[PDB]
């Protein structure tokens, strides 16, 4: 009974300061982590730059924007895909940025979007 989408402010962080790089070994367990980070308000953003991946690790799981025609509220509409090895798992729009774990780090800002639950 999930809704197809959930709207979510995700606190973004600097690389630099992510003290839990990624969210596991595979694809499917890093979406499946990302999926339960975001439920439970544990999950963070980083942009990505020249410099952020190198400093993550793979799988690295991306919120790709999902729709052009509209922005509702605020939030872009956004949706999971996952990377490695230079392949990805999903096929969508423009990246966001790159989940994380959140543990507490102190975020630069806040990203709101309206995410897939796929
Ligand atoms: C109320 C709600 O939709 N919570 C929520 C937020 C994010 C995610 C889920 C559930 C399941 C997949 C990711």
């Amino acid at each position: 009974m999930e809704k197809t989408h959930v709207q979510l402010s995700l606190p973004v962080l600097q690389v630099r300061d992510v003290l839990v790089r990624g969210f596991g070994d595979s694809v499917e367990e890093v979406l499946s982590e990302a999926r339960q980070h975001l439920k439970d308000g544990t999950c963070g953003l980083v942009e990505v730059e020249k410099g952020v991946l190198p400093q993550l690790e793979q799988p690295y799981v991306f919120i790709k924007r999902s729709d052009a025609r509209t922005a509702p509220h605020g939030h872009v509409m956004v949706e999971l895909v996952a990377e490695l090895e230079g392949i990805q798992y999903g096929r969508s729009g423009e990246t966001l940025g790159v989940l994380v774990p959140h543990v507490g780090e102190i975020p630069v800002a806040y990203r709101k979007v309206l995410l897939r639950k796929n």
